[PDB]
C-alpha cells in the first residue's frame, strides 16, 4: 500500500532517550522509515527549545494534504544545518526511535509510504 495508518505515541522532549535516528540525511530517513514500519516511532511536538534538544539530522512528518478515518496524511522531510529534504506542509512533530517511553497523548496519521 501507497500509505499505512499508524498512531504514533507523543513523547515529552526531556523523556526521549535517543534523540534521532542516525548522522545522514539518507540514513535518518531509512530509519525513521523502519522504525514507522515496526511501530517503534515516537513524535515529539516542535515548541521553543525542543529541536536544541534533539540531534540532527531531523526527521519531520509534514502534513501532505487537506483526513481519512482521523489519520491525518503525511509525509517525511530531514533537516541537516538549516537545509530541508523533501518539500512539504505544516510540521505535526519530529519522530524519535521509541523505546519504551511513556506517551501523553496518540498522534494518528496516514503515512505516504
Amino acid at each position: 500500500k501507497t500509505h499505512v495508518q499508524l498512531s504514533l505515541p507523543v513523547l515529552q522532549v526531556r523523556d526521549v532517550l535517543v534523540r534521532g535516528f542516525g548522522d545522514s540525511v539518507e540514513e535518518v530517513l531509512s530509519e525513521a522509515r523502519q522504525h514507522l514500519k515496526d511501530g517503534t516511532c515516537g513524535l515529539v511536538e516542535v515548541e521553543k527549545g525542543v529541536l536544541p534538544q534533539l540531534e540532527q539530522p531531523y526527521v519531520f512528518i509534514k502534513r501532505s494534504d487537506a483526513a481519512p478515518h482521523g489519520h491525518v496524511m503525511v509525509e517525511l522531510v530531514a533537516e541537516l544545518e538549516g537545509i530541508q529534504y523533501g518539500r512539504s506542509g505544516e510540521t505535526l512533530g519530529v519522530l524519535v526511535p521509541h523505546v519504551g517511553e511513556i506517551p501523553v497523548a496518540y498522534r494518528k496519521v496516514l503515512l505516504r509510504k
